[PDB]
């Protein structure tokens, strides 16, 4: 339709508005002293979240401009939690420092693009500062830290998180889900993880997730591909007769004629979903096996003959709960047979032990990681629905912090890290004097996480700020306590990789949006 | 769409608002002087009610934030309808005198995360101080007392519920049903109930009750499920024909080609309905032959041979009444053979005097108390409609308050017992000084519940409150005869479960609510 | 007429938006950084001023309990212009300062009078340490540097100020006006200065100053009072026909038969001002036969019997320059005769060496004083009518407070002694707890000024706070330079009565205010 055009400091203004109302919902929840938003949901009651990236994608501005700039900062967020899962807050606030600083450096005429260019080099540098005083968390062995620090400072939750990674291994796939108590639950149980996701974006259930469940569900596998519809029709009426939704491993699926016929079929009562199978050829049969053996089903094949017309409901494999996402897809718990999965897990260790090959030697490590790991589920416990949706938000943080720091390390707390890497970065230098400004303009967004930690705690953000510069290593601003300390004593461990993508993602969008001069949008 | 977007003491002062509006709607009918709330229902006429959560659950406002603020705290009730289905007033009056406090506390600058974590440490310490100051039921004996309290002082509801508890047991069923005549009227019958809900939410009926009835129904059983839905369609056909409502009781029933098919089929003049069969494998198929003798009804089988297209409507089961929830589904009165069931009685009474594993010995113990307890129904008398309702939802309240007396115990009524609680607590310290001020917040809420009662009445809280507070034991002050006394002895009981359950929730959703600082809806 | 009345916290706050209005326009122009208001004249030209009590004036707010703020702060400015001439930018910061955090201790539910109460006894002690931390300007001797530092860092103003102190003498008269170069001139010049006010509020020309101006005037005396019109009616008709503006000096003159007479007879051309003569009997006959001779004119008596009606324009006296303020009126040059100026002299002195009463004795030194130190005129250089108000402004601020510094001594400037005098008031305590609540808010609201310059310099005020706290004596922060030392050594001095006064009524009028609950204004 007809567009608004803007230009220059106007639109700047109004895209910095944008991003100023996106950037404070989401940074009054910094901190051990952020606070919570309340976010209004058009389905059952509101959502209180202290979670930056679930503040930030329920922001929308009736000006158009300020609404473009919240929506180009919201994918700082957006990026932050897809790569991390955590520091969405702090990839917001570095955002709109870098925006605030840089729009404030184009007001004193500098080239926009070479401060983008000395913002994105003082990134890497930073990302190379931050990659060398990062510290792995096995030396370190601060899990349960890293989760207490990722779940506001429960010391419950992050004792669980190290509790599971003790018992599944660090590598061992853990699952958040919603309890029936008031208290927080462990639970290694037997279960199947594959790096496989949903083939249709209409798949997605009422949540908004991004993830569907499926509850006491019904598992069909195959390796091979099929043709005619009336070939496994009746085995679909068998399936809606079995009382358990379906969920299917194949190789891949289509959504022209089965996908859109089922969902004129249905009205949404029953979840239908189907997966990709995880390798191909004799690795993609082996796990279908495997995965039969342990929910209690069978693979059909073309070797085999076996037809899906003559199979049964007993035939068919059978689960208590499944999380299905676009990253990862999990048989939570299968029922199957335990002297079945005993004899298998057996059998794959006999197969280590004749075969030599170098990729099946890794496969099949894998397969008994996978199988003798099984699953760890953490049960959030919680009186109210409100309650269990913040406190499942926070475990989920800490499971990926946790995971994030057993990956790539930690680093000090409470913005402490990017506070030093700026120090270490006083000296760096681009072509010119626009590019030099750009550099100081990254090194003093590297501080606004730690200034907005302080502020949310009521202390003046400038002086903790002086005070941790003048300091050294992890001496940092214990904000729960309200006293200086070292952040790795005290236990305010920030994962690397979180702080590296936090940075990384608001330096990339913040560097693009300061460059604009104009912008058109609806009328 | 566009997001208006709050913050601070606005969004908190406009969030009290609506929990204001919502708290005053609900705590008018708070006691034994509390009056009714007329709810306008777009269907018939208005519900005259004294039930804390239909007042509630009818709540929504025109301002958006006063909305959420209204819709987070009829969560409150909401919980207290699920967990206890009584006391949903009591948790209202101590959810909003939990969030004023709170916010009275948050402007006066303390980090409201630590009064959530103070709120939360007393709502525990006074969990516990419950526990201990609770009084068994079965010592007390007082079922009548309970059920007269919980249905606003109607000794005959008390004596209704008493009478029907010593008859069918304390674990025994009893449905609460519309009557015919004037008067209450109890009525111990022949009937099963087992605790599976319905598989389809499109199933709730037109009351807005959340359990759908059936007269006169005629009951389906089987413990396989077949392929194709088309070989029952003339059974389908059969029920079509005889117009009692199709329950069928099986492992479990999909609806994406059975409840879509049948939604589409018929605009809802008599409806069909599918429910789960407890237990699995050998313990399903005992269940589903006892519920078929018990309606006269035949269970279909693999073993068998019977196929449902040899089935008629004499074979299948038939009942007068059945009610589908989903936390427990009864069977009224199964339209059977007195004969057989009492033959079937003592079949199960020999497998007793024969079987001896543990497990199946306490199934068999579960089974002939299901049976020979029966069920228990409580016919309301009303002159109207509107009494009806009204007289039903008093006795529905009493029924739930008698089983978490029974179950959990008793304490002192009137709000005495959480103001002994609070006062048992009074050095309670938690590990800051914000997190004292939120257990002092949390105590003084623990004495709204007798302060709102004494309004009610007409006199002055502060100065029974003091009285009460004055006192020790179960003393405190009885609002219908307005004197102070042994609220055990003149018989003002309350459950523990239900004020347990009243705190937790109130605490739960309120020490969430006091700490947003932001608050985003529509426009 | 109709009254909206609004309380407590929405009182408060519509209060405090006013202030902060008021405050916020009137802060932008504090400190060496400070920048200037401009403000909308009906007649004419805009004024650009840095003036914190002219923006002030000039702030009137659409909403009604705003505008109350507003007025109620403006008073601090007016008390503070009033009484020091110099520091109501100061003042009004400090009155803010002291609102904000009264306000925000009140909404701790702290009681406002005792909030109020601490705040007066913090200002009594801050008004004793301010005296005892006091510094004379007769021994630092640094007139010219607290004129500079008044002049906004202009050291011509400062050099002129001390110039015509040495020359006419600390306590001799100075007069700032309007000049014809674009250079600031020095003259000291033959005159006269009498404590005395106009007996008319509508003298008061266009110019808002106060004081009403008359070029080239005619000066009359008469020591009786005639009671008839027509007996001076010729004495009017002559200096009508004179063209020179009359002023009168006389006892004292009502306007019920003259200021009406002269009001209703012309439209506003020339002025035409009556004054006091200073004494009384014999002193108020020689102070008028001096002002005659410096002026050239006679004074009429009983006694002598010189009537009105013989008088002529020769006869009468004759001035260059009148300025005539309710405070003090002085005669700036009047021709008169050189050698009757000196005879008139040596005839005071040798009456002085004749008499010797002490009363006698200190009235005959003060006139010998007046009459030997003349008087100084400041000619403000400025090629521009903006600009010459500008620094006409700046000049008087300067005038004002070198006066104020000769009078009552200097301390360290830039907000330095209040921070100092806040430090040494560390232990001051009150009544009870809402008594130290309020002298703590009194002490940190003693910091804002220097937060102030610190913030209108760009810098973060809470750091250059700290790092003046965290030294001692005189030592503070140069905003001028941007770097810390002793605040006397670089000349940033403050006259001690300027701080004090500025302290005195920020404090009365803002712990006034933090103890409104109800506000009542038109609709
Ligand atoms: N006690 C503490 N003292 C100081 N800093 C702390 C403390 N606890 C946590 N932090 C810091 O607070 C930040 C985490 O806050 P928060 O979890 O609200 O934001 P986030 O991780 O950036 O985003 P998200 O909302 O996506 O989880 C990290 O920088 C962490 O090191
Ligand atoms: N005669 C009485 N004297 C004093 N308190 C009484 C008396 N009768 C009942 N109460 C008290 O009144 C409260 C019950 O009020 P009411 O039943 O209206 O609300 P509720 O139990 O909170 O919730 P709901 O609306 O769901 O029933 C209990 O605390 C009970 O102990
Ligand atoms: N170079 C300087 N460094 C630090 N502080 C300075 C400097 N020059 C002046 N100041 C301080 O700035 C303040 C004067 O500011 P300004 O004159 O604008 O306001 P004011 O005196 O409060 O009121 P007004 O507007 O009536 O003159 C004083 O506290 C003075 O000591
Ligand atoms: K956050
Ligand atoms: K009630
Ligand atoms: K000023
Ligand atoms: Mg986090
Ligand atoms: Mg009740
Ligand atoms: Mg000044």
């Amino acid at each position: 339709a007809a567009k608004d055009v803007k230009f220059g400091n106007d639109a700047r203004v109004k895209m910095l508005r944008g991003v100023n109302v996106l950037a404070d919902a989401v940074k009054v929840t910094l901190g051990p002293k952020g606070r919570n938003v309340v976010l209004d949901k058009s389905f059952g009651a509101p959502t209180i979240t202290k979670d930056g990236v679930s503040v930030a994608r329920e922001i929308e501005l009736e000006d158009k401009f300020e609404n473009m700039g919240a929506q180009m900062v919201k994918e700082v967020a957006s990026k932050a939690n897809d790569a991390a899962g955590d520091g969405t807050t702090t990839a917001t606030v570095l955002a709109q420092a870098i925006i605030t600083e840089g729009l404030k450096a184009v007001a004193a005429g500098m080239n926009p693009m070479d401060l983008k260019r000395g913002i994105d080099k003082a990134v890497t540098a930073a990302v190379e500062e931050l990659k060398a005083l990062s510290v792995p968390c096995s030396d370190s062995k601060a899990i349960a830290q890293v989760g207490t620090i990722s779940a506001n400072s429960d010391e419950t939750v992050g004792k669980l998180i190290a509790e599971a990674m003790d018992k599944v291994g660090k590598e061992g796939v853990i699952t958040v889900e919603d309890g029936t108590g008031l208290q927080d639950e462990l639970d290694v149980v037997e279960g199947m993880q594959f790096d496989r996701g949903y083939l249709s974006p209409y798949f997605i259930n009422k949540p908004e997730t991004g993830a569907v469940e499926l509850e006491s569900p019904f598992i069909l596998l195959a390796d091979k591909k099929i043709s005619n519809i009336r070939e496994m029709l009746p085995v679909l009426e068998a399936v809606a007769k079995a009382g358990k939704p379906l969920l299917i491993i194949a190789e891949d699926v289509e959504g022209e004629a089965l996908a859109t016929l089922v969902v004129n079929t249905m009205r949404g009562i029953v979840k239908v979903a189907a997966v990709k199978a995880p390798g191909f050829g004799d690795r993609r049969k082996a796990m279908l096996q495997d995965i039969a053996t342990l929910t209690g089903g069978t693979v059909i094949s073309e070797e085999i003959g076996m037809e899906l017309e003559k199979a049964t409901l007993e035939d068919l494999g059978q689960a208590k709960r499944v999380v299905i996402n676009k990253d990862t897809t999990t048989i939570i718990d299968g029922v199957g047979e335990e002297a079945a999965i005993q004899g298998r897990v057996a059998q794959i260790r006999q197969q280590i032990e004749e075969a030599t090959s170098d990729y099946d030697r890794e496969k099949l490590q894998e397969r008994v990681a996978k199988l003798a790991g099984g699953v760890a589920v953490i049960k959030v416990g919680a009186a109210t629905e409100v309650e269990m949706k913040e406190k499942k938000a926070r475990v989920e943080d800490a499971l990926h912090a946790t995971r994030a720091a057993v990956e790539e390390g930690v680093v000090a707390g409470g913005g402490v890290a990017l506070i030093r890497v700026a120090s270490k970065l006083a000296d760096l230098r681009g072509q010119n004097e626009d590019q030099n400004v750009g550099i100081k303009v990254a090194l003093r967004a590297m501080e606004a996480p730690l200034r907005q930690i302080v502020l949310n705690c009521g202390e003046e953000p400038s002086v903790v700020a002086n005070t941790v510069k003048g300091g050294d290593g992890n001496y940092g601003y214990n904000a729960a306590t309200e006293e200086y300390g070292n952040m790795i004593d005290m236990g305010i461990l920030d994962p690397t990789k979180v702080t590296r993508s936090a940075l990384q993602y608001a330096a990339s969008v913040a560097g693009l949006m300061i460059t604009t001069e104009c912008m058109v949008t609806d009328l």
